C-alpha cells in the first residue's frame, strides 16, 4: 500500500507553505506540474513563438530592446512564512 | 509497502517549506516537475523559440539588447522562513 | 518494504526548507524534478531556441548585446531559514 | 528492507536545510534530478541552441558580448541557515 | 536490510545544511543527480550548443567577448550555516 503523511499532529500556531504531490503509474507539453509556488518578478519575454515561416523572405528587422529606467522592488519575506516574528517595511 | 511520514508531530510553532513529491512507476517536455519553490528576479528572453524557418533568406538583422538602468532589488529572508525573528527593511 | 521517515518528532520552533523525493521504479525532456528550491537573479537568456533552419541564407546579423548598468541586489537570508535571529536591511 | 530515517528526534529550534532523495530500481535529458537549492546570480546565457541548420550559408556574423556596468551584490548568508545569530545588512 | 540513519538525536539548536541520497540498484543526460547545494555567481556561457551544422559554409565570424567592468560580490557565510554567531555586511 500507499500511504503519505504530512503535518499530522499539529498543536501550537505554525506558520507552513505546504506543497504535496503524489504520483502513481511547435511547443508540446503534456502531463507536467509547473509553478506550485512561484514567484516571477521583472521578467520579460519579448518574442516567444512568432510562428511558422515568420520573416521567410527578404526581412529587414532592427530589435532594440531598452529596459533602463527607475524601478524599485522593496520585498520583504518572499516565500518565508513566520510566526512570532516582526516585518517591516520603511520608506 | 512505501511509507512515507514528513513532520508527523509538531507542537511548537516552527515556520516551515515543505516540499514532499512521491514516485511510484522544436521542444519536447513531458513527465516533469519544475519550479516547486521557485524565485526569478531580472530573469530576460529576449528570443526563445521564433519558429521554424524564420530569417529563411536574405535576412538583415539588428538586434541590440540594452538591459542598463537604475533598479533596486531590495529583499529580506527570500526563501528563508523565521520564528521568533525579526526582519525589517529600512530605507 | 519502503519506509522515508523525516522530521517526525518536532518539539519547539525550528525554520526548515524541507525537500523530500522518493523513487521507485530539439529539446527533449522527460521524466525530471527540476529547480525544487530554485533562486534565479540577474539571468539572462537571449537566443534560447530559435527554431529549424534560421537564418538559412544570406544572413547579416548584428548582434549586440550590452547589459551594464546601475543595480543593486541587496539581499539578507536567501534560502537561510532562521529562528531567534535578527536580520536588518539597512540603507 | 529499505529504512531511511532523517531527524527522527528534533527538541529545539533547529534551522535546517534538508534535501532527501531516495532510488529504487540535440537534447536529450532524462530521469534526473537538477537544481535542488541552485542560486543562480549573474549568468548569462548568450546562445544556447539555435536549431539545426543555423548560419547554414553565407553568414557574416558580428556577435558582440558586453557585460560591463555598475552592479552590487550584497548578500549575508546565502543558503546558510541560522539560529540565535545576528544577520545584518548595513549600507 | 539497508539502513540509513542521519541526525535521528538532535537536541539543542544545530544550524545543519542536510543532502542524503541513497541508491538501490549531441548531449544525452541520463539517470544522474546534479547541483544539489550548488551556488554559481558571475557564471557565463556564450556559446553552448549551437545546433546540427552550424556556420556550414562560407562563415565569417568576429566573436568578440568583453566582460569588464565595475562589480562587486560581498557575501558572508556563503553555504556555511552558524548558531551563536554574529555575521554582518558593512559597507
Amino acid at each position: 500500500p500507499l500511504m503519505v503523511k504530512v503535518l499530522d499532529a499539529v498543536r501550537g500556531s505554525p506558520a507552513i507553505n505546504v506543497a504535496v504531490h503524489v504520483f502513481r503509474k511547435l511547443t508540446a507539453e503534456e502531463e507536467f506540474v509547473e509553478g506550485i509556488y512561484k514567484v516571477e518578478i521583472d521578467t520579460k519575454s519579448y518574442w516567444k513563438a512568432l510562428g511558422i515561416s515568420p520573416f521567410h523572405e527578404h526581412a529587414e528587422v532592427v530589435f532594440t530592446a531598452n529596459d533602463s529606467g527607475p524601478r524599485r522592488y522593496t520585498i520583504a519575506a518572499l516565500l518565508s512564512p513566520y510566526s512570532y516574528s516582526t516585518t517591516a517595511v520603511v520608506t
